[PDB]
């Protein structure tokens, strides 16, 4: 019969704010359904004076919100916002030191794979299609990386605390990147079967699993033919700002100025730790918040990133 009310804003995207007047006697839950304040689940909290004028996230439960959510995130996955908020609640508590002019993450909750991915993303040319991802990437480049990390988690369907794979993370993120112009032309040659050429576009044009060396891919790599015998696969043409070469972790020597950055993986599928090696004026090894320099580097490398623009082979088949 006596009611206290505050004004708050609800949103799915943090750009379109929708005015609400809420009753302080009931929970946010009772009023909006699942509600979050800066990542924290406030579904079962009651509105408080300090809340007046703040923005709360809600799940998209009307047509306007569904459209906004889709336009912002480019996903219709009903669990997405929940998982993002959940992740954000953890990532907002992590530390993001500047290390050698790059935003890193101090180790917490098995986040070594995310630190490595975050560092990599700052050194290759990539534009994301979902406004959420692109906005968050710009802020992460500027030093505020908590949202970006939470979004990477939500898009890769990974929970805070779980061991992650960098190659898999890059692959999922790449699905949301504009890589439509990227083109790869391959040739596979059999002394018996002949020469078979393949054109790839998009994510598949910038990724390779089986060798770390971009040079080796240009020169030719041995693979089975349908004939049963050994054929040569080699890169004919590449049009992309970068390429990613991956392989199961093995001892490998990184030579200064022959690549942009690399992932080191110590461990197996059940446990392990990533470190990031970048080529600048010398070799930097970024391990979360820790930085070491060296002229040479030899370690279990699993991904290497190289710069590219437009490459044509000099091989005449
Ligand atoms: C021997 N081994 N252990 C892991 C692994 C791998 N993927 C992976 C999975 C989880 C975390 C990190 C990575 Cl690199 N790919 C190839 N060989 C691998």
């Amino acid at each position: 019969r006596e009611v206290r009310t505050i004004k708050v804003f609800t949103t799915v995207d943090n750009i379109n704010l929708h005015t609400q007047v809420v009753d302080m006697s009931m929970t946010y839950g009772q009023q909006f359904g699942p509600t979050y304040l800066d990542g924290a689940d406030v579904t079962k909290i009651k509105p408080h004076n300090s809340h007046e004028g703040k923005t709360f996230y809600v799940l998209p439960n009307d047509d306007t919100l569904r459209v906004e959510a889709f336009e912002y995130y480019h996903t219709t996955d009903p669990s997405f916002l929940g998982r993002y908020m959940s992740a954000l609640n953890h990532t907002k508590k992590w530390k993001y030191p500047q290390v050698n002019g790059l935003t890193s993450i101090k180790w917490a909750d098995n986040n070594s794979y995310l630190a490595t991915a975050l560092l990599t993303l700052q050194q290759i040319e990539l534009k994301f299609n979902p406004p959420a991802l692109q906005d968050a990437y710009y802020r992460a480049r500027a030093g505020e990386a908590a949202n970006f990390c939470a979004l990477i988690l939500a898009y890769c369907n990974k929970t805070v605390g779980e061991l992650g794979d960098v190659r898999e993370t890059m692959s999922y993120l790449f699905q949301h990147a504009n890589l439509d112009s990227c083109k790869r032309v391959l040739n596979v040659v059999c002394k018996t079967c002949g020469q078979q050429q393949t054109t790839l576009k998009g994510v598949e044009a910038v990724m390779y699993m089986g060798t770390l060396s971009y040079e080796q891919f240009k020169k030719g790599v041995q693979i089975p033919c349908t004939c049963g015998k050994q054929a040569t696969k080699y890169l004919v043409q590449q049009e992309s700002p970068f390429v990613m070469m991956s392989a199961p972790p093995a001892q490998y020597e990184l030579k200064h100025g022959t690549f942009t950055c690399a992932s080191e993986y110590t461990g197996n599928y059940q446990s392990g730790h990533y470190k990031h090696i970048t080529s600048k004026e010398t070799l930097y090894c970024i391990d979360g918040a820790l930085l070491t320099k060296s002229s040479e580097y030899k370690g279990p490398i699993t991904d290497v990133f190289y710069k590219e623009n437009s490459y044509t082979t000099t091989i005449k088949p």
